[PDB]
């Protein structure tokens, strides 16, 4: 599924991000947006082999049981494909494990490199929310 933007930030407050850990939800939208391009079917290879799933992009290294990245940690107790459905509880569930290891949303490169330290809230703009 790809997700439109208010559809999306909908979903993400009903979910419970909003605020989550202290990131208003403009900092999730605009994470999803260029991790994934909101696309739950979104899948990356990293260079150590592990493998990011769906629409936030979670690893394999440490967060899901793909079948094929050996030595990993499967920390949100799920197979990756689980991350690639139309239904993104499981994604919302594993962020917020991840946001809350110490680092917050520094875990996505994405976010830091292009959503940290912009005007997130445009990511909302126009949302009936
Ligand atoms: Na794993």
């Amino acid at each position: 599924k790809v997700f439109g933007r208010c559809e999306l930030a909908a979903a993400m407050k009903r979910h419970g991000l909003d605020n989550y850990r202290g990131y208003s939800l403009g900092n999730w939208v605009c994470a999803a947006k260029f991790e994934s391009n909101f696309n739950t079917q979104a899948t990356n290879r990293n260079t150590d082999g592990s493998t990011d799933y769906g629409i936030l992009q979670i690893n394999s290294r440490w967060w899901c049981n793909d079948g094929r990245t050996p030595g990993s940690r499967n920390l949100c107790n799920i197979p990756c494909s689980a991350l690639l459905s139309s239904d993104i509880t499981a994604s919302v569930n594993c962020a917020k494990k991840i946001v809350s290891d110490g680092n917050g949303m520094n875990a996505w490169v994405a976010w830091r490199n292009r959503c940290k330290g912009t005007d997130v809230q445009a990511w909302i703009r126009g949302c009936r929310l």
